[PDB]
RNA sequence: CCCAUGUCCAGGUUGAAGGUGCGGUAAAACGCACUGGAGGACCGAACCCACGUACGUUGAAAAGUGCGGGGAUGAGGUGUG
């Protein structure tokens, strides 16, 4: 949702302005992720949706990838504050 | 054969489901350990049955004994009424 996106930004972005960035773009990723989830667990037919899933999941992978090539300080302070793997 | 009401099955063993934890995952299938303790499951006394063999065969016995044998928490054995 728009509201929790705005939060969500707010939160773990560097500024308010600074909309992009790779914390910003994980930490909505993963609330969407989540929901998707649950989505999927009651609908375990929407092959359709699973798909654009499984390529959000890529790209926040290659997000995290990207962080831990340039800041491994700022990745663990990432992934302790969301508490993926 | 059945009704009701009771009672008996030394000991040991194996280790189903379920559960927990650790991996693995985006989350799961899944895997690794531990727990748990199932079974007309296993070995084997009493208990029950009678596979073979020898002997007995005017028998110790109008159906047995010995040497081994099968089942042994179950569709079990047994008692009283
Ligand atoms: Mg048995
Ligand atoms: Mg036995
Ligand atoms: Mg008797
Ligand atoms: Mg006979």
């Amino acid at each position: 949702s728009q509201e929790r996106k705005n939060e969500i930004i707010k939160e773990y972005a560097r500024h308010e302005g600074d909309t992009g960035s790779p914390e910003v773009q994980i930490a909505v990723l993963t609330e969407d992720i989540n929901q998707l989830n649950e989505h999927a667990r009651t609908h375990k037919k929407d092959h359709h949706s699973y798909r654009g899933l499984m390529k959000k999941i890529g790209h926040r992978r290659n997000l995290l990838a990207y962080l831990r090539k340039t800041d491994i300080q700022r990745y663990r302070e990432l992934i302790q504050r969301l508490g993926l793997r």
